[PDB]
């Protein structure tokens, strides 16, 4: 039996000239996640999460 | 018996010349996720979310 | 039996002038998590969480 | 039994003429996590987390 | 029985002309993790968490 | 039974011409990390962390 | 005056489990030709040509 | 004034389990050409050509 | 005048588990070209050409 | 004048796992050629060619 | 002035478990060229050339 | 006026478990050519050639 949980593979990203301008004044702010994986048997589990 | 769950694979993206602004003054807020997965067996599970 | 849980592979990125600019005044800001793979087994877990 | 888990391999990037700015006047900033895997048996495990 | 826990390996990186700036003047900042690996049995594990 | 735990192998990097500047008046900065593992049994296990 | 001619920019491939076979017994036979850019000032030029 | 003639660049690729075979009894076999740029400024160019 | 002629940059690939088979009798058999430049100020100037 | 050819650079690989065979029997085989940069000011100049 | 020919640099590679094996009999076999450079200013010049 | 020619640096490799087998009956072989650099003023220039 072969199980795969919160598996990212075979990613191929290119990123040419981009800008990004983030300002906070308060509070939570959460950006630019990628191939994150995550497994949690037990109790509450967030991936980018801004309270 | 093959089980796969929250699985992200074969993805090819290509960004040029984006721009990107973001102001906070408070609250939350949650902005580019790319490929991301996660498998929670208990407790609430949430991705990108801004309370 | 073969297991697989929060695993990332296989990812070929390439950035070329990019321009990042972040201005904290409080709260907490996260940014720019890339190929991050976590396992919790019990407790809360979180990945690129900003409170 | 072979198990894998907060496992990351097979990653390659490239990075030409990227510029950051950091600014911080108070509270948490948390950025640039590449290639990190944890696990954690118990209690709360956290990536990248500013609080 | 073969078990991996938060490891990481085969990761080839090549960064050329990259400008970084941080400037602080309260709290805490964190930046630039790459290829980081922890296991904790025991006791709140953070990767690259500012409070 | 051949385990491990919080393993990093296999790691190339070139940097070229990088420039690096931090400015710190209060608080904690914390910066390039490279190639880290840690094993902790019991207690809090933390990395990068600025607090 | 900016001028470009034969540039390719900007490819991002993902190619997962492909399987190619090619059986010869004369002549000629040209394939899997990609991202290839070629300028010629005098004289015939050809990509992937066979005769 | 800035000329640009076959140039290639911000190419990511990501191959996983490709299989090729080439059997050859006469004549000639090309394949696999990547990420190749030339400039001929006099004679003829040719690139993956089999004759 | 900033000029550039059979200029390669920001290549990232990842090849896993890729196997390749050549069998040659006769003639010439050429593959596997990546990440290559030439320039030829005057005469045939050709790249993974089989005759 | 700045005046660029033939160059390659920023160019991360990383293989894994990857079988290659190769029998021959007669003629030329020609394989495997990668950040390969040449010039010939006068001359023929061929790169990984098999006749 | 400043003049570039033939130049390679900033190549960043991890090989893992590669298992290569060549059988010759008769000809020529060349392979596993790798960051190579060359300039000549008369005559021909050839890299990885199996006649 | 700085002029480089057949110039090679900033060369980061790792190679783990690799395994090669290499048989010869006649002729030529040529493999593992790594980090080499040329100049010829006059003459005929051959990198890695078997005839």
């Amino acid at each position: 039996s072969k199980t795969k949980e919160g598996v990212v593979h075979g990613v191929a990203t290119v990123a040419e000239k981009t800008k990004e301008q983030v300002t906070n004044v308060g509070g939570a702010v959460v950006t630019g996640v990628t191939a994150v994986a995550q497994k949690t048997v037990e109790g509450a589990g967030s991936i980018a999460a801004a309270t």
